[PDB]
């Protein structure tokens, strides 16, 4: 699914993640956008081997299950594909993990790079939330 931008920010919200860890609605948008487009299907291999999946391209290293990324864990308790789905629920609650991991939203590196700092606002401007 490619989600309209206030169509996802209204689910994220939905699902919690306005101020979660204290990131406004904003950041999680601006981050989506920048990962995958508001596309669920995306997908990216990394240089080391680990695959980026879905509208927070989270990575199998750590975070999910693909079967193909030796040496890695598991630790959203998921297969990777269910960070594909139209029901973005799996996404937002790993991402929920993985921005309570220590470093916050840096763990997007595209958020560090094209988020932080920024107006993030207005990716949420006109939105009905
Ligand atoms: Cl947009
Ligand atoms: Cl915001
Ligand atoms: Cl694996
Ligand atoms: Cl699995
Ligand atoms: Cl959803
Ligand atoms: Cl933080
Ligand atoms: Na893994």
């Amino acid at each position: 699914k490619v989600f309209g931008r206030c169509e996802l920010a209204a689910a994220m919200k939905r699902h919690g993640l306005d101020n979660y860890r204290g990131y406004s609605l904003g950041n999680w948008v601006c981050a989506a956008k920048f990962e995958s487009n508001f596309n669920t299907q995306a997908t990216n291999r990394n240089t080391d081997g680990s695959t980026d999946y879905g509208i927070l391209q989270i990575n199998s290293r750590w975070w999910c299950n693909d079967g193909r990324t030796p040496g890695s864990r598991n630790l959203c308790n998921i297969p990777c594909s269910a960070l594909l789905s139209s029901d973005i629920t799996a996404s937002v609650n790993c991402a929920k993990k993985i921005v309570s991991d220590g470093n916050g939203m840096n763990a997007w590196v595209a958020w560090r790079n094209r988020c932080k700092g920024t107006d993030v606002q207005a990716w949420i401007r006109g939105c009905r939330l």
